[PDB]
């Protein structure tokens, strides 16, 4: 329906929006009722009230009364102006505040309600959705629903009522003649709602366009590190332009749509006027009415059927508001067959912990051609321990997200107790389930904060408790802010092991009776492996544990060992009787502030569309400057009408001015259309090249400056799409129709002049009194306006934290915890709306107060002039329509002070991030590129620290060599600096003191992207994009078009060609956001078919094999081996297997190297490295 929003309206939202299309119907007819109970001089507001001479025997007595008179009724008109005033001040006042305030009630529950629906669906649905986009949606599309329900609709229902005012007054004064004009509100009413109809599918495509753009930039930002590290920054910006490109054009289409739909508007009223003027030249020649009577017929008619047409933007903000809420409730009325938020369900008291799964099949919904699980079977007793093993994508993270009740099975059953899972509450079966997952995903907040996420009612012995289980205790107590420091997103400012110990402990502060342990020691070295092993082994009994590992070693000691081959467990037993079995099980076991020019600048960044500026000024002062010519264009009119001279022909003959009036639509017409049109295109191109500007600036800024936690993902996306539409809320057709009111003012500053001078000085009074409540709002607002901004990116941090990492989210059931705090970042800007609605109603009700108290001023004054006979009648009827016209356009040009407020404070921001310079640009063309490169690679006496966390030291004097040919392995606890090698060697930051040299070539002489160009890096969790997984290869190489045959032999040569060639849709398969669409080793083996396929000259693998099988791992090991020389290898590894074989090991702890040398080298001396290698065996 067009009325799905309004849902969440309620009692008061319904008072407030009656009471406010009260007062509007009130106040607009509050004009048309002046002029119905006082009709004698109304008749006079006809100008060149024709006195028919009688001025040849003037008395000067006779004279002398009628001006007194004349006095005395300007006199009384001026005292009902003075209350009409006032009325109108109070009923403008409701009818503005009443539908902002409902607008804003309504806009907070529908974004409320809209982020609880997000949080409602399934992985399924997350699966298949691009949910990237979802976030734009939360920060525009509701906006232009605020945009839609609020003002716009009370100023509609004004308009309204000042049309039907006037045809009320005419139908008293003429009902034929009323009748006749009145033909055209069908015809107006329908070319209203067909452009409105057009103007909403449009803008549902244009926020289409938008909310894909979002993603792109949700995506990049979120991977900013592989971005950059494989130089993707231009096609990055290329597919954010491509969005930008599709909404630009269907922008364009929409202002076509609205200004063609204004002109026709104003045609059909002009044309609706000489049709008026037919019929009632006819009416007089037939004798039936009065010259009087068609006079005033009209002018009752006119002020109505002119508000319509200026009525049109209010029905444009409607249809927007309209096409925007499409998404937003398509999503929200959407019910999940899986309902977290559902309280039905059965919550057994006693959950023994006794696990069946059941002849389970199950195809993912992404990919349901492809069975992971054909009839899996497997049944876990209470207290007992489950250790799933076998190859890389057999289905063992399947199965735990099946425990979770992440999906349903196709067929088969999964049950606690003999209890049917289905049947228990997801949440209550959830909570007692904690879960590991394979690459742990932390939250942007601090280390405790993370950790009360397990359970929210955990007191600070609790969490001292778990992260000694955890073996966190050591780390959080070495750096400042024990356990207060803040991460960044995802954990990415902490070690990978730090990060699994975190994400260990805060599934162990649930005190869970079912513990999902998947690959839950993958990060962390031996000793900590171990002591965190021993640690749950002393847990056990209470409780029972599915573990999957790829390190054996954890393995041994469970109670059962499932092997998985073909979707199914082909041996189950402890590992003796495994061994006996020589299944599966032994195979794997073997093969071991604010500028005040800011808008202006921005507007001088779209200077290259002059032309189109140029003539948008033209159109707008040619139709500024005919809306008071009206009055005096209709004065040489009345002048010949009421002129008789033989009674019939020429009555006729005069249908020149018919003629005239269609001209005047004609050129009314073009005009309106030539003046939105070319601002609105102007708008368009602004805004297009503003987003593009940004994103490029975004992606030329260094890690460091991605590492602040002001700027998140979600704060930086909610700062781009808003900053450009803020801006972009003050220019087009909204700036035009300035213009067009300037134009306004100064032809009433003329009309007056030539007619009369000391009317003017009024006008040159009420124009101050009239703009000083514009500039009050608009300080008012500005500074709630950078408020509003601060607020809106901590909004839009918390909802993308929650969307990217919705899998965490669920299984930590922390939907509800997530909405409170997006309901918390929305109170300051709801109550900012809820003030600023009052703010623009006392500015609005003050405006049209001034307004009328001008007019009353004017009647004064003009009766003082003409009883001194200084000016006449018709000069000050004339000119008080030109004060008129004058008070409109001061008004409207004060209401446009909000949308300015916004523009400047946002320019402000879009002109420093464009001219911001990062240290290391990676744009410069500046940087000596070496012509031949020999992979000689030296740190000497590096000091590094990271600019979040400056006061703890991570490299203390660092020195190693590497040169081509041989194999540099980095061994160490975690968190010793052996990432931060690998983010050196990028120049992702610099070190304050030390040296990095390429071929004795100090790096920071080197230009940034050849640098990176020759450096081939797989990264400790690797991320893809949600692309296909031949664009997820060829990212490797960014500069050149990589083929089909070079993706395939880095496939190969990667050990995952032939898991692609099985698939179907091959290398066209998606993989999802962050390569959550594959196993954990498939992503890896398709990072280093990335980094493979640029066949770099330095190779630096961050733990490349974590989440490969042993089989997998010989292959890439081989492949790596048949091409050992001809370039230089970094490696860093927990698995002593692929240590031993590096031509140089060092063992770097504290920033500094303790041992290095061969592998037997080391092996002689007892030292670390042989004491890792011990407790290995
Ligand atoms: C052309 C544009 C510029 C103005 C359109 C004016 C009317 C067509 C609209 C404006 C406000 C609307 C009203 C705003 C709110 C409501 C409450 C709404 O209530 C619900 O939908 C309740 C649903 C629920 O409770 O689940 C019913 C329609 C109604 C009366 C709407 C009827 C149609 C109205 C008068
Ligand atoms: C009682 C006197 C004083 C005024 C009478 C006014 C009517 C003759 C006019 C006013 C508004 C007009 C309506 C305004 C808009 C539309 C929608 C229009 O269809 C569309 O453009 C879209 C249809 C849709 O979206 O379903 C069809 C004509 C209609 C009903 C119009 C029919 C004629 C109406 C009722
Ligand atoms: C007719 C003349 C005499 C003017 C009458 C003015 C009233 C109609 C105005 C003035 C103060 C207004 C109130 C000022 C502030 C608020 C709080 C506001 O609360 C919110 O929705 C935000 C806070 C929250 O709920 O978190 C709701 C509207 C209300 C009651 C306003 C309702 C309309 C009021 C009573
Ligand atoms: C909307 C407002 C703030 C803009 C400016 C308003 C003035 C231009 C208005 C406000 C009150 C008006 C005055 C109200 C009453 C009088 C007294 C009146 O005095 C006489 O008749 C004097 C006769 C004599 O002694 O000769 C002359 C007009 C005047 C000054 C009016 C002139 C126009 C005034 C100054
Ligand atoms: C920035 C703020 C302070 C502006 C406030 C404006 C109002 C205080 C002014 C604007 C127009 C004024 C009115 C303009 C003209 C007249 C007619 C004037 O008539 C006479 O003087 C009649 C004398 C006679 O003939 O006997 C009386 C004051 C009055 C109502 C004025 C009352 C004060 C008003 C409403
Ligand atoms: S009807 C021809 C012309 N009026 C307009 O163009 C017009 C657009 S919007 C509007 N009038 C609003 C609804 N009118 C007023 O606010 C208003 C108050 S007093 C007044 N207009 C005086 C009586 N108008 C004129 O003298 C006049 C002559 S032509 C004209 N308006
Ligand atoms: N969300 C998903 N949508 C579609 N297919 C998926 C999804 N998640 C996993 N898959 C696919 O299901 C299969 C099994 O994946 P799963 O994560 O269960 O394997 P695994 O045994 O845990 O692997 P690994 O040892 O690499 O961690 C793979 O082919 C994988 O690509
Ligand atoms: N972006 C960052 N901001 C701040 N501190 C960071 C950041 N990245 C890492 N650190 C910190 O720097 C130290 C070294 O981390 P690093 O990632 O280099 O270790 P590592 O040897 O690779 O660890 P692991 O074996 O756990 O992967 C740790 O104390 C870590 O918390
Ligand atoms: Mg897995
Ligand atoms: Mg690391």
């Amino acid at each position: 329906s067009v009325l799905t929003m309004f849902r969440y309206a309620g009692w008061l939202d319904r008072l407030y929006m009656l009471v406010g299309t009260l007062a509007a119907i009130i106040h607009g007819v509050a004009l048309p009722l002046m002029m119905l109970i006082f009709g004698d001089m109304t008749d006079s507001f006809a100008s060149v009230g024709q006195v028919s001479k009688q001025s040849t025997q003037m008395s000067e007595a006779d004279k002398r009364a009628m001006f007194a008179k004349l006095e005395e009724e300007m006199t009384t008109y001026a005292y009902y102006y003075t209350g009409i005033g006032a009325g109108v001040l109070i009923v403008a006042y409701i009818q503005v505040s009443f539908w902002a305030l409902a607008a804003g009630r309504q806009i907070h529950k529908i974004r409320q309600k809209f982020f609880h629906a997000i949080m409602n669906q399934e992985i399924g649905w997350f699966d298949v959705h691009d949910v990237g986009e979802l976030n734009t949606r939360l920060t525009d599309d509701v906006s232009k629903i605020n945009e839609g329900i609020g003002d716009k609709i009370g100023m509609f229902f004004q308009a309204m009522a000042t049309f039907f005012g006037g045809f009320i007054i005419g139908f008293t004064r003429g009902w034929k003649l009323t009748l006749v004009i009145l033909a055209i509100s069908p015809v107006l009413g329908l070319s209203a709602g067909i452009w409105a109809k057009i103007l909403s599918s449009f803008t549902d495509k244009e926020l289409h366009a938008y909310a894909k753009a979002g993603a792109v930039a949700e995506e990049v930002l979120a991977a900013i590190r592989t971005v950059i590290a494989f130089g993707g920054q231009k096609k990055e910006l290329e597919r954010y332009n491509n969005n930008l490109e599709e909404a630009k054009r269907l922008g364009i289409k929409k202002a076509i749509t609205a200004n063609i739909s204004m002109g026709a508007a104003f045609l059909l009223i002009y044309a609706s006027y000489a049709l008026a003027f037919w019929y009632g030249t006819s009416l007089v020649i037939s004798k039936e009415y009065s010259i009087g009577q068609v006079l005033t017929v009209f002018f009752s008619v006119c002020i109505g059927a002119f508000s319509v047409g200026q009525a049109s933007p209010n029905i444009e903000a409607f249809a927007n508001a309209r096409g925007a809420a499409y998404e937003v409730f398509k999503i929200i009325d959407n019910k999940p067959s899986i309902d977290s938020f559902s309280k039905s369900g059965h919550k057994p008291d006693n959950i023994q912990g006794n696990l069946e799964f059941k002849n389970i099949h199950f195809s993912y919904p992404s990919r349901k051609e492809v069975q992971i699980l054909k009839g899996l079977n497997l049944k876990v007793k209470s207290g007992q321990t489950v250790a799933l093993v076998g190859n890389s994508g057999g289905g063992k993270s399947t199965t735990v997200q099946l425990m979770q009740r992440l999906y349903d099975p196709l067929d088969g059953m999964v049950s606690i107790d003999g209890q049917d899972i289905r049947t228990i509450n997801v949440r209550y079966l959830r909570e007692i389930i904690g879960v590991v997952s394979q690459e742990p995903v932390l939250f942007a907040t601090t280390i405790a904060e993370n950790i009360r996420y397990g359970r929210e009612d955990v007191t600070m012995d609790e969490i001292e408790k778990a992260v000694k289980e955890a073996n966190a205790y050591d780390f959080i107590m070495k750096l400042p802010h024990q356990f207060d420091t803040l991460v960044g997103e995802r954990g990415a400012q902490l070690s990978g092991g730090q990060k699994q110990r975190i994400a260990i402990a805060r599934a162990l502060v649930r005190n869970p009776k079912i513990l999902l342990l998947d690959e839950a020691t993958s990060a962390l070295d031996t000793e900590s492996e171990a002591v965190v092993q021993a640690a749950l082994d002393k847990a056990r009994e209470g409780r029972t544990t599915i573990v999957i590992a790829h390190r054996l070693s954890t393995v041994r000691n469970a109670d059962v060992i499932a092997g998985f081959d073909g979707g199914v467990i082909v041996e189950q037993g402890n590992h003796d009787e495994l061994m006996r079995e020589k299944g599966i099980y032994f195979k794997l076991v073997m093969t071991q502030d604010v500028p005040p020019a800011s808008f202006w600048r921005i507007l001088k960044l779209n200077s290259t569309e002059w032309p189109y500026f140029v003539v948008g000024i033209f159109a707008a002062i040619i139709n500024g400057g005919l809306q008071p010519a009206f009055s005096v264009i209709f004065s040489k009119v009345v002048g010949v009408f009421t002129n008789g001279g033989p009674p019939e022909t020429q009555r006729q003959n005069s249908n020149l001015f018919s003629l005239l009036f269609l001209i005047l639509g004609i050129i009314s017409f073009i005009t309106f259309f030539l003046q939105g049109f070319t601002f609105g295109k102007a708008g368009e191109i602004l805004t297009k090249r503003l987003r593009y500007m940004v994103f490029k600036s975004m992606l030329r800024q260094d890690v460091s400056w991605f590492d602040d936690p002001k700027n998140t993902t979600g704060a930086l996306t909610t700062r781009l799409a808003n900053d450009a539409a803020q801006v972009k809320g003050a220019t087009g057709s909204r700036l035009a129709v300035i213009f067009q009111n300037i134009a306004n003012l100064g032809t009433g500053i003329i009309i007056s002049l030539i007619y009369g001078w000391q009317l003017t000085l009024l006008l040159l009074a009420i124009v101050p009194i009239i703009a000083i409540a514009g500039v009050v709002e608009m300080k008012m607002l500005s500074g709630q306006a950078l408020k509003d901004k601060k607020e809106l990116e901590g909004s839009g941090k918390i909802a993308t934290e929650a969307i990217e990492n919705f899998r965490t989210v669920v299984s930590l059931t922390r939907e509800q915890k997530f909405e409170t705090m997006y309901a918390q970042s929305l109170q300051i800007p709801y109550r900012n709306a809820m003030k600023k609605a009052h703010v623009f109603g006392i500015t609005f009700s003050f405006t049209q107060a001034m307004m009328y108290f001008s007019y009353a001023a004017a009647f004064r004054f003009g009766a003082y002039l003409v009883t001194q006979q200084l000016m006449t009648f018709e000069n000050v009827l004339l000119v008080f329509s030109a004060i008129v016209f004058g008070a409109m356009a001061v008004g409207q040009v004060s209401s446009f002070a909000p949308d300015y407020a916004k523009a400047t404070v946002s320019a402000s921001h879009i002109i420093r991030i464009i001219e911001k310079t990062p240290e290391i640009d990676s744009y410069s063309t500046q940087g000596l590129k070496p012509n031949m490169l020999e992979g000689n690679v030296q740190f000497s006496g590096v000091v590094f620290n990271y600019p979040t966390r400056p006061s703890i030291p991570v490299l203390q004097g660092l020195s190693l060599e590497v040169k081509k040919g041989q194999t540099l392995a980095l061994v160490g606890s975690s968190g010793g600096g052996k990432s931060t090698v690998v983010q050196l060697l990028e120049r992702f930051y610099d070190p304050m003191a030390g040296s990095v040299f390429l071929d004795g070539k100090e790096i920071k002489q080197l230009n940034v992207q050849w640098l990176r160009a020759q450096l081939g890096i797989v990264s400790q969790e690797p991320i893809l994009f949600d692309r296909s997984i031949a664009e997820n290869i060829a990212y490797g190489d960014n500069s050149r078009v990589v083929s089909y045959e070079e993706i395939v032999r880095a496939a190969k040569e990667a050990n995952i060609h032939q898991f692609i060639d099985s698939l179907p849709d091959k290398y066209n398969t998606r993989v999802g956001d962050k390569g959550t669409q594959l196993s954990g080793g498939q992503k890896q083996r398709i990072a280093i078919a990335r980094a493979l396929v640029r066949q770099p000259h330095i190779l630096l693998l961050d733990e490349a094999t974590s989440a490969l099988d042993t089989e997998s791992e010989k292959v890439v090991q081989e492949a790596l081996d048949k091409a050992r020389e001809g370039r230089t290898v970094i490696v860093i590894a927990h698995r002593l297997s692929t240590i031993q074989n590096a031509d140089l090991i060092v063992v770097i702890q504290n920033g500094k190297v303790k041992e290095h040398g061969t592998h037997q080298q080391l092996l002689a001396q007892k030292g670390i490295y042989f004491s890792m290698v011990s407790v290995q065996a």
